[PDB]
């Protein structure tokens, strides 16, 4: 009965207009000799924030070999906060893992070019069953 | 042996609702899969939601099965009208006895004082069968 | 393939400079019979709120009898909010049982001397499994 799981406590702050990983947030499918059924992926970012000066946020994705499985986003409500306060963030998907997966990431990327921070614990954690 | 349950929408009509109404499509036919005991551990997860007013907005979210709500919770923005309508992920975890009668498990939602409520991308329930210790 | 629970719909407002437990969010594993395997801990505080007037916030945690396993936190965006509003709240951690673990728990702290508010459901649930 198989729980995968990864955790991190920062990431390098960075802006993109497009998905990167989020480096450590990683989950070896292959490695752990599951080929076949469901996963349940939690991606859990409970503690961070972004910098910009237009409605700041951050998109989280749950990601594959295959690519972008699910993803979400936070956002401020001010043009330019008073404060970049932290905005947890969970983010749940399940995958086929026969379909070729071989690992599962989480990724992130800018809301209007904002900077993105994970200074604490975040993870990625999955439970292995069937259909 | 070991089911995973999962529904996904990535939309759903916007609606004001003093009451819970069903989010359509966040739906899991527990019959159908032969869970007829044990537990569920079931997750309602809206990562990107928004909702629209004029006075303190927000979502309450629920978990519902053909027996009424399991658990619910909500969130609301911090001004009477916010300059923008930022998203607000919610996350709402719940463990049902399915022996009761529990042939389903569905989200709904309801307004916060007259709020449109918004999902206009990924948002899903997800159910892993246990047992009891 | 045993599932644990606990919830709760209200806890004493308390502040708080360092972790105190979320009254009645405990798992008893040892009474469970669970001795070794993993644990994917989800804390579930879905409608916190926190007053002060200095950007306020809670901080969460899973904590076992051998101290806190992972935490994170939520924080406004201004100093002074015009409305405490409802900031929901996930923290996902994966435990190793054979180390010692009897118990799971949730904690809070203050972010700056906030008061700590739950008036509704919060969870603390947890999926057993192996490596
Ligand atoms: C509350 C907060 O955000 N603290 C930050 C601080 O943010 C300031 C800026 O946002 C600034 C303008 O761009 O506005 C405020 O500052 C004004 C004033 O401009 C400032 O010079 C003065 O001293 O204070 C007033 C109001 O009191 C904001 O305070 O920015 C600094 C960067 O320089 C830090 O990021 C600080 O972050 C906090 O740092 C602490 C260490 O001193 C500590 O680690 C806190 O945990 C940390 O706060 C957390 O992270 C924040 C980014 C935010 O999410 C907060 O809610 C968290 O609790
Ligand atoms: C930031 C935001 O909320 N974007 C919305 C936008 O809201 C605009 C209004 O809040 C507006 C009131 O004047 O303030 C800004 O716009 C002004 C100005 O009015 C506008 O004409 C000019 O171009 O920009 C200035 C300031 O930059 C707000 O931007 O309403 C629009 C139109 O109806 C959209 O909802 C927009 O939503 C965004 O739309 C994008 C494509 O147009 C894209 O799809 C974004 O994901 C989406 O933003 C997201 O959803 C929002 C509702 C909010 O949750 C935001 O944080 C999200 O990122
Ligand atoms: C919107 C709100 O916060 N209502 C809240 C009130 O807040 C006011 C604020 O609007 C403004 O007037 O400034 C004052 C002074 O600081 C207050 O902050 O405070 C009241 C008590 O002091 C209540 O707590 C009131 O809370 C609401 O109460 C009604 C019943 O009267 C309902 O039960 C609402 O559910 C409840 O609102 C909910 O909790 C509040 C704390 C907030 O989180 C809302 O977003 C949320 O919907
Ligand atoms: C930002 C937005 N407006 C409407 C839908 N979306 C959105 C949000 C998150 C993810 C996706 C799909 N990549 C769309
Ligand atoms: C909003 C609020 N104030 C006190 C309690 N609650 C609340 C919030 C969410 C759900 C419920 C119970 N239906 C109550
Ligand atoms: C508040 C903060 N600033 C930088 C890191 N952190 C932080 C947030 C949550 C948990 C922890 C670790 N105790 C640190
Ligand atoms: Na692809």
């Amino acid at each position: 009965m198989p729980l995968l799981s990864a955790s991190i406590v920062s990431a390098p702050v960075v802006t993109s207009e497009t998905y990167v990983d989020i480096p450590g947030l990683y989950l070896d499918v292959a490695k752990a000799g599951i080929r076949d059924g469901k996963l349940q992926v939690i991606l859990n970012v409970p503690t961070p924030y972004a910098t910009g000066n237009n409605f700041p946020g951050i998109y989280f994705a749950i990601a594959t070999n295959q690519g972008v499985v699910a993803d979400g986003c936070f956002t401020y409500s001010s043009k330019v906060p008073e404060s970049t306060g932290r905005m947890p963030f969970t983010l749940v998907a399940t995958i086929d893992v026969g379909s070729g997966v071989t690992f599962v990431k989480g990724q992130w990327k800018s809301v209007r070019g904002s900077a993105m921070h994970i200074d604490s614990y975040a993870s990625l954690s999955a439970i292995w069953g069937t259909a």
